[PDB]
């Protein structure tokens, strides 16, 4: 209810699994959302346009006093089955929303809103021991998923993320002319985003079992996470210190279940509990450390201290165009006729 909290909650819709939680997430990173309204997307179809029905759930959840629909926005990607959502992750869901939008935002004054916001950039080595051989490879990435099996906390899989692999005995490395070698394998951070989106492993294929398990281990995460120690060159003037924003839990059974998410919106330590169409407000504990599990968090957002008053700008009314508020009102004007 919006009363309470000033926040609008979404429709309850059982199929769509974690979407929900991912666009009120998506929606609170405001950058993203002025840059959203910014798309020009007069020449773009009612129906079938992904950009447009971006645009539409977020000028709802802005402007709405009742709970936002999602049914056009589910038909605009064409994943309407609930099998859609269940042969798919909460990143690639994101990625399909955000590639969307990022090429709508070509040949506009809102290019590379989402590299600026989403894209870090790291390098992964294979270096020999025995030989002069190494391979860099330069990748980009808009998303990092974390391994916690084993693993306490959050800086223990960053750790584990950076930990050398050593490639010998049956697994050595193929290094061509020069044949089978003994060899190390591992990454290295250039650089951090200002929104960095952190999946964490809970379904990981166990190869002595033979089956996918799922983990429901205690993991802890924490409202400040430094990162400059895994980065390779540290910037003095910008440490690579986040904030907790998102903490994305499901609770229940696997391929159905029930689907949650904790806001931390403005970014105040003042958090939210989005339960589909009931937002309410809660504890920090409740939203962090409540969520540690042994219900169990599978998203985190972090956003970084000093890039979180550029990121979580205000937004108004004003900052949507006209143009698109005349387009969203007269579809409202003819669906209530
Ligand atoms: N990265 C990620 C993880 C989940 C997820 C997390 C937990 Cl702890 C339990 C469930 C989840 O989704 C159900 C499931 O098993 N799915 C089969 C694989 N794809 C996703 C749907 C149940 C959902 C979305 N994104």
């Amino acid at each position: 209810s919006k009363k309470h909290t000033g926040y609008v909650g979404l429709k309850n819709q059982g199929a769509t699994c974690y979407m929900n939680s991912l666009l009120q997430t998506l929606f609170f990173t405001n950058q993203l959302r002025k840059a959203v309204y910014m798309m020009p997307t007069e020449g773009d179809d009612s129906s079938k346009s992904v950009p447009l029905a971006l645009q539409r759930v977020f000028y709802e959840l802005q402007h709405s006093d009742k709970p936002v629909g999602t049914k056009k926005l589910t038909k605009s990607f064409g994943w309407e089955t609930l099998d859609s959502f269940m042969q798919h992750d909460v990143q690639e869901l994101c990625r399909v929303l955000l590639d969307n939008v990022e090429n709508k935002m070509k040949g506009t004054c809102v290019e590379g809103t989402i590299p600026k916001l989403f894209r870090g950039k790291m390098v992964s080595y294979i270096q020999c021991k025995e030989v002069d051989y190494r391979s860099d490879r330069r990748e980009d990435y808009y998303d990092i998923q974390l391994s916690i099996k084993g693993k306490k906390n959050i800086f223990e899989s960053f750790v584990d993320y950076v930990a050398v692999e050593q490639l010998d005995g049956d697994n050595k490395y193929d290094a061509g002319e020069h044949g089978l070698q003994e060899a190390e394998k591992g990454v290295k951070f250039l650089t951090l985003p200002p929104v960095l989106h952190l999946q964490l492993m809970r379904f990981m294929y166990d190869p002595q079992t033979d089956q996918n398990i799922k983990i429901n281990d205690r993991f802890e995460f924490p409202e400040q996470l430094p990162l400059d120690e895994f980065l390779q060159k540290t910037d003095p003037k910008d440490p690579a210190n986040y904030i907790l924003h998102a903490v994305l839990v499901h609770s229940g059974d696997n391929h159905g279940g029930h689907y949650v998410v904790y806001l931390n919106p403005k970014g105040d330590g003042k958090w939210c509990k989005f339960d589909d169409d009931v937002v309410s407000r809660c504890t920090k504990e409740e939203a962090i450390e409540h969520n540690y599990g042994g219900t169990n968090a599978y998203m985190l957002v972090y956003i970084r201290e000093s890039k979180l008053s550029e990121v979580l700008q205000a937004v108004t009314d004003h900052d949507i165009p006209q143009q698109l508020v005349e387009r969203l009102q007269e579809e409202k004007r003819i669906e209530a006729q």
